[PDB]
Order: structure tokens, then sequence, then C-alpha cells
């Protein structure tokens, strides 16, 4: 059978 | 059912 | 069942 669904969002990347 | 969901996603890449 | 979801995708990065 098939796998589970993809993970939520991860928070984005910072600037300087 | 498949898998119930993925893991939660983790930050981006910060500033240079 | 299946095996979990795929894990989630990283957020946006910033810049200089």
């Amino acid at each position: 059978g098939p796998q589970g669904i993809a993970g939520q969002r991860g928070v984005v990347g910072l600037p300087g």
C-alpha cells in the first residue's frame, strides 16, 4: 500500500 | 489507510 | 497500513 500525506511546510529562512 | 501524515518541516537557511 | 508520510518541505531563505 502507499505511504502517508506529505509533512507540513517548514518555517521560512532568515535574512541577515 | 496509507500513512497518517509525514513529520513537519524544519526552518529555511539563514542570511549570508 | 502505509508507512508514514514524506517529511515536510523547508521554508524559503532570506538575503544579503
